[PDB]
């Protein structure tokens, strides 16, 4: 069951932007969105792909655990936090592309393609360079398809070990207080038009879970903070978080 609530469009319009927010109430098995066409439009996943990439690397032994250190290659890049050592947790927190490109190269085309099909992930198409296909290749995924995948991850139903899914869910931890827990991943797609930002994940409450997936036009890096700000406003409006 799905419900469209165009009143939420104000959260994007007021910032001279456009996007979609999709919510899923797990207890009630009901969905909500401001825009239902865009909810089903497929975009590059960009750094939201670090989730499936982490799951595959762990299950194949490319990553031993969340403590294994991945040494900086000594190449200075324009993101300061990337020019240092990382483990799965910090590479995830700072969306460290070069670490995950190496994950992909060791995974390889065959295993990556097979596991994205087993995940039923997006259009399951890895056409392009194995170390960049989620940034400028043919893979595509929608917000509603992001939800479907995250729900399986939450329930440990993806076709990898329970251990692998617990570790990635730990790495996704974003916010925790006495009222809620958020596990999520950001994305920022710029190599193919239209440029967008992602935020996908879920909110853990005492007796329910709310999955969310949002994307929004992002012509400049100046609006990246709106990915989280807009989503949280919707959650507040719907009285999901205070
Ligand atoms: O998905 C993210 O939230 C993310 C995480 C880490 C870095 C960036 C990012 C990339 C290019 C940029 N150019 C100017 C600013 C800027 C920021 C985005």
């Amino acid at each position: 069951e799905w419900q469209e609530n165009k009143s939420w469009n104000a959260h994007f319009t007021e910032h001279k932007s456009q996007g979609v927010v999709v919510l899923w109430n797990e207890n009630k098995q009901q969905g909500f969105t401001n825009n239902l066409k865009r909810a089903n439009q497929a975009f590059l996943p960009a750094s939201t792909f670090k989730i499936p990439n982490s799951l595959i690397a762990l299950d194949l032994g490319v990553v031993k655990d969340e403590h294994q250190v991945f040494k900086w290659d000594g190449q200075t890049r324009d993101i300061a936090t990337w020019n240092r050592d990382h483990n799965l947790i910090t590479a995830m927190k700072y969306s460290v592309v070069p670490v995950y490109q190496e994950f992909a190269r060791q995974i390889g085309e065959a295993r990556m393609s097979k596991m994205l099909h087993a995940f039923d992930y997006g259009n399951e198409d890895i056409s392009g360079n194995v170390d960049s296909f989620w940034l400028d290749g043919g893979i595509r995924i929608s917000a509603t398809e992001q939800i479907s995948f995250l729900r399986k991850l939450y329930h440990n139903k993806l076709h990898v070990s329970e251990r692998s899914q617990r570790i990635v869910k730990q790495a996704m931890l974003t916010e925790a207080n006495g009222d809620y827990i958020i596990r999520a991943k950001t994305g920022y797609s710029t190599r193919i038009e239209p440029k967008i930002g992602w935020w996908v994940g879920w909110v853990e409450l005492d007796d329910n879970v709310w999955f969310f997936a949002m994307n929004m036009d992002m012509p400049t890096s100046d609006g990246l903070g709106l990915r989280q700000a807009i989503t949280k406003e919707v959650l507040k409006q719907e009285k999901i978080i205070p």
